[PDB]
């Protein structure tokens, strides 16, 4: 009702107004006291976004007057602020942030005291005392005490200490950095000079009006990005949001590299040098991850779509390492949530030590093919959903009901999978081959229109 | 019903709740932007008190969302905050404090572009604004912008800047200041080390809890500090409230001097400065000023009781200096509010060039005889004190209505007025001999009993 | 002997040492004390190099011991202290600063009250000072204070509120901006988005290693920005250098604009609003500013090569606008130095305003043909000046010797000028046309090698 | 030479110039980078003298030359500048600070890695580099980096932990607190008051003119604070010194507490409730800290006279509680140096707990009367010193030499001991009966007079 997958969302001072984000923070803090703490310590962050700062103060207003102490860490990436929540110890943490949205939305995101994000049976009593204002009113002597915190150098010295520098510095990659006037700005730039390479950086300055574009890195949004790429003769280029919790990369010759090839070189580097482990991941991602895992003696774990599922499940599972469809890496053990930073700075290294180009590591994966469409289709989609894998199942197909309808083939797979969020169908097909991806995809199509 | 005499008041986190501080800043950013203005500057700041960061942060968070800038001066005296507020040419400005209520209180004063307290018609259309909601919510572009300012080192400077400080430092004068952990705490200190005076300071380290006393410096909450200033050996001792407004002067002796006294000392030097003026002060000030105007060749004009009145006579009528009977000094050319550092310096540089002790310049103004005496009667207050107004006229007593009933006579005067905040009618009375002002007290109760 | 044109330099921490910080800053106090000052007031900035932080602490350092209260306003663009000096109604003001010199060089700059750089009758006490080490060392209750101010949103809305907003807004540019991780990753594309432009700015995180290039905006520095510019489709992009006091120009088609041509359209623009003026410029600039002062009806005052010399001839002529070869413009009722962000804007508005392309509004001025070349000789190089002086005036040759061998031609000239610190005779030459300013060149080329 | 006891002191701007605290950083960060450390950290802090902030400056920039990267605790006392040493894994510690002396002194204590104060042998070291300037310089890249951090409240939670605060707020003792404008202005009012207690400060402003008094807190500078203390009709009054590492205790009487009385209450109540352990002192402290040892079940050590010797022994020997003559209690587990506002804590603890008045806990202890002369005699006293303990020897008294010469007595004793620093030799004695203290204060200078 409130909460969308990860956090509330929506128009600054028109949905998002400080009397929501102060009944936030006090159903936040009357969470965190009503369950044993006497004096909660909150972690609370923001994007660049212009609204983030009036919406941080309401909201660090209330969690005052419930009585717990919060840790202001000012602008840094999420990832930062969920690695600065486990890093002091805190019973929670919040964001003011909104991802990838445009400059007018902002939103709050609530973690977990391991930095990881708000449980949903947590979420639920958030949400509860959210809408009945049942809050926690500590009296005039036990109203909590805000300090300011600097944790942009401390983060990025603990990824530097989690990556080969050494032969980064040897190599001297020329990365090119676009961190659209994000939180990134601050740490994604200065991390890469630090891990040895030459650092040429786009939209690098904190602005949160987003002069350049819309603060999602896709390849309409990063088309003058790679010819960016194209013409500094770069390595490669890297790519991030707002949050900076998401890492999009461009190879030397201006391609725009999908987010699972990506994930894929991340989880072989960390799988070699785990010596197997557990590989989480979602229903829609490739099954080049599967190859992955499988060249070096992993399993792989397929979760339903979300990143909070991934983290949940990595966390439960002890996974080695986990990503989405999106590309969005997770290290359990830095940070139980997306990092980009992180995650740029382990292709950083694989690139230094391999001694190949972007893209000769990206071809050298094995080859697939992916197409997607979106039916839009109103009225309980999940029924629809379910009455395709019936007609999958009487046809013979092999199927998977795990998030959708995902029917398992020989060489692919053709997965039928509806948003909630918008009233749209979803089909997603991927095959070794360019004509046999396409062939799973109409009969997606097919079965979509029979329902 | 929402704002009181200067600012709203209450419990903290039971009546002034963080989203009592929000909606009190959303409706202050919407009359400053329904007024014209585009990107109206607030300076806000707050006093030592503990639930003051978090209804500090929601009133600002309130205020950036309607459009407006905000300038954070942090902790400071209620006086520094509404000269930084002129300082700064913004178009308004807020205090987050209770004034001397205990620790558990806390409010919100609003502020006019010059720095004095907001007028009674945009109170109104500020409550309006709180009670409808009906608040101007900016665009994402449009958001205020918050910047961090300190004022305490201005501040000081501005006030030492008005004074002979040769002359303290020639003189030296040992006072012992009391700022009650207020806000005085980071102001009046060293305000008084740079004029030139030795400085030993009780409670000075500002802490919201008030651990030593409730932050209120009468006679009963200052007894231990009469007892220092004795001991110590000191020229006098200054004692001030929380947010540092008021300033409660100790002699030598260690005797509480009344804030009339110390309100006539400092009126009688501004006007001798001045060659004469305007002293504007309530109806309940002692006639001590009004013989002070007299040997000064000065006006008084006598308003209702309030500080807030009295600033506002002040600047209408271009006042020369103002007080009330509680011995708030206003001085209109620094601040047009009560100001406890400038009227504590002003003392310290008469105190340097007359050459006396303290209770001998207090002795030397002439001597008048007070008593106060409270009703707890509940009804139309108002019309008792009108009832008492017609019994007195009709015995041939000269009484003035301006606020209250106040019966004239030659030598004093007594005073019946209903206080507006609790079912009290109070008394008051003087006159220039302990027989006569008792004689009039009696009087006072003997109509108001009539009227009852 | 130690400052040269403007201010000293060297390499951080083995010429630029925290013990040289700290006698410049002890002889800089002493300068402002024993100028009658009592309480100097220092504005204190750096840029973003690395060793600026050491270097201004122990500036500070040495500025405190002296008796100055110092202002330290952080990280900023020179011009920015400079304005920061001016607006704050300084005694003086430095910058930790090398502007373009690669990561490892640092320096001290020294400001005048009005923010120009230091007056060498001034910079010679300054010298004497620091080498006899002759300082005031101020006792321990006047030991100056320490301040922090934040200038860049300050000098953002000055800049704005010099140049046409609704223009630039109506018109939307798409601008590149090349901070160089410089001081100008601050100011200056949050200037150009609150003008009203579409910003991508390359570079512009603040990082004194500088990662990407020298801070040094030159074509082949900057042969990856022009690629930028052409693949963005941007209108024009700027480029600045670490300090940001100088702004470099690059049209929509990547081709590398002098400064001089953009300093022509500046002044042009400035002179048609002022109906007129004082033009001050350097001998070594082209004709270009001649014909752009007489199409508006302004004179033109050529004044010795050097930034300072230019604002020293701008503030004691009360000149309209000043630049210099390099391209650096001065806006004397702004800053009396060369400011990066204030040229941005200008040119900003002026594109904004014309309705042309940048490469359309370049290619309007007056076409002009300059070459350069330079010769190492080793002696006594001014003689050599000289004598080519007088070798061309036997020839029956015009010549000017402001500052080197000019040699005023009818549709050019050629110049043959000593730099001071390299042993090198740099010879320009200008015309109206490519072969016949390569025949001056030749001329100037054929007298240095007659005369050596 | 350079280095007294503890740290070099001097007036202002005439001896302790920014040119000698530059050096001063720089020699101490030479001395941390020739000792195999790549990247020193160094915790800086101050007291509130007004020259405090230039010198700071002047320290800090030549640090940071020499590669150290420094943490700047601002004001703070000097216990608490030794606490964020240790606490944050600092290489080394700096205090700009001069004690007690007057307003126009100022100086710098340099600490060891744990917070204890340097070494001999390091700071001869340190010396040899000031003296013959052979710093290290590093190169552009290798400048150390600058961080500011906030100790005061971190530092009055640690007190807190250490001591039974639930007793205290039983009791709510009425105290009050002279912090003599210095670094404790900060820290001790607000540590009592979460305490516990019913706090008056008087001159808790931080201010480095220090308007009152001078910050030496003697009976002489006292004698205002003990009439406020008998006005008030509190149960004690604790007074600071401008560092705040003494604490000088006053009862309700208004009587001046001697420091030896008060560290035998609080090495009383630590040894009970450590059930032993080593009471390690100097040979100027009373018999009242060996017998408070006998009745714990505790054996003392006495060295030579100075706080930074009685710290290395309870650091090397592992003891339990230490102090000097003045009072000065350090506790080895907290901090390995003076720590006023733990003692203060402490003896608040023990007054809560005792049930009894300040008074009459300070005439429970044994008693002992003490007599203080000094001769100013010029010359190597040193030879003279031994002199009288040879004369001593003759007579047949029992003498210990391990500094000056203390006569150990049945009942007493008598000291003759020699400050290096002027050319006074003063005459220490004690005994258990008022007559026997003045009998054997005479021999003293009897035997003085003899040499």
């Amino acid at each position: 009702k409130l909460f969308g997958t990860f956090g509330v969302r929506g128009i600054a001072n028109e949905e998002i107004t400080p009397e929501f984000a102060l009944k936030i923070g006090m159903a936040f803090g009357t969470l965190l006291k009503r369950e044993g703490r006497e004096r909660p310590l909150v972690v609370v962050g923001r994007d660049t976004r212009v609204s983030g700062e009036m919406l941080k103060d309401a909201l660090i207003s209330g969690l005052l007057s419930t009585g717990c102490d919060v840790i202001d860490v000012g602008i840094a990436p999420t990832p930062a602020i969920q690695w600065a929540t486990n890093h002091f110890n805190a019973d929670g943490g919040a964001v003011i942030t909104a991802s990838h949205n445009p400059p007018e939305y902002n939103g709050i995101k609530l973690l977990e005291p391991n930095g990881m994000g708000l449980k949903k049976e947590r979420e639920a009593i958030v949400e509860e005392l959210f809408f009945s204002e049942d809050f926690h009113r500590a009296k005039w002597n036990e109203i909590g005490e805000l300090r300011k915190e600097d944790i942009i150098k401390p983060y990025i010295e603990a990824i530097k200490n989690r990556v080969d520098v050494e032969a980064i510095k040897k190599r001297r990659p020329f990365v090119v950095v676009d961190t659209s006037n994000g939180a990134g700005s601050l740490t994604l730039p200065y991390l890469l000079r630090e891990l040895g390479c030459k650092v040429v950086s786009v939209n690098a300055h904190p602005d949160g009006h987003f002069p350049a574009r819309n603060p999602e890195p896709n390849e309409e949004n990063l088309k003058g990005f790679m010819e960016i790429v194209k013409a500094l003769g770069a390595d490669f280029g890297v790519a991030q949001d707002g949050d900076a919790d998401r890492a999009v990369f461009i190879d030397e010759n201006g391609r725009f590299i999908q987010g699972d090839k990506t994930f894929a070189l991340v989880a072989d580097a960390v799988l070699r040098e785990n010596g197997g482990g557990l590989l989480v991941t979602t229903i829609a991602t490739s099954n080049l991850l599967d190859d992955i895992a499988k060249r070096n003696g992993a399993k792989v774990m397929r979760t339903k779509v979300g990143d909070l599922i991934v983290a949940r499940a990595l966390l439960e599972n002890n996974g080695t390492i986990g990503g989405e469809e999106n590309g969005g890496v997770i290290f359990p053990d830095f940070v139980l949530g997306r990092d980009g930073a992180m995650t740029t700075a382990k292709i950083v290294e694989i690139f230094a030590k391999s001694g190949k180009k972007f893209s000769e590591l990206i071809d050298e994966l094995p080859k697939y093919y992916q197409f997607k469409t979106k039916r839009h289709v109103e009225g309980d989609r999940k029924a629809i959903v379910a009455k395709v894998a019936e007609l999958a199942e009487k046809k013979g197909y092999k199927i998977d009901t795990t998030d959708g309808t995902k029917i398992i083939f020989d060489d692919g797979w053709v997965l039928v999978r509806a948003s909630g969020t918008e009233p749209i169908i979803r089909i997603f097909s991927e095959a070794k081959s360019e004509e046999k991806a396409r062939e799973y995809l109409e009969l997606g199509i097919k079965l979509l229109e029979e329902a």
